[PDB]
């Protein structure tokens, strides 16, 4: 298994997290306060797919929800605070080689 | 002004912060859900104490408190999640010079 590759990007109340996998199946997204994890086959062939992140700030993850169609899955997460900073996406600086800003929705709303 | 000086330790369920200024005043604290406001004048001379981080984990204000004494100030930090792990009490991985562990009180309750 590896991690499927992903963009990211805020608004005021909310975090995007979307997760490109081509005809996906057994989604299953687990949010947590803090923590966010993502998993799924890919393909007729099955490829298995998970991505587990330390969130930067806490979410609500009971008002958090997901979305899929055969191009990819797209994570909404209720920020814990409304008008939260995201600088990161992730709890710890250091950067992962499967997630990238989505420069396409990207937004400076502050 | 300047930060007073402060350790810190957790347990379960709460986060404690104390910081050490002897006869306080104009004490004012502010918990907010990632982070934490303390400021106060310090003796007859009325030293001028501001502290403010941001914290490494949700907290719930609401449920926060805190208790003074001629010898310093004790902040009851409610984790915004039992159990929380914190490796550290700032959002970044920051040497702040006026914060320090509280190896009194420490314990390894995990």
């Amino acid at each position: 298994m590896q991690p499927a590759s992903a963009k990211w990007y805020d608004r005021r109340d909310y975090v995007f997290i979307e997760f490109c996998v081509e005809d996906s199946k057994d989604v299953n997204v687990n949010f947590e306060k803090s923590k966010l994890t993502f998993s799924c086959l890919g393909g007729s062939d099955n490829f298995k797919h998970l991505n587990e992140i330390d969130l930067f700030h806490c979410i609500d993850p009971n008002d958090s929800k997901h979305k899929r169609t055969d191009r990819s899955i797209l994570c909404c997460l209720r920020k814990g605070e409304s008008g939260q900073s995201w600088p990161r996406l992730t709890k710890e600086r250091a950067k992962l080689n499967w997630l990238s800003v989505d420069f396409n929705n990207w937004k400076d709303w502050e």
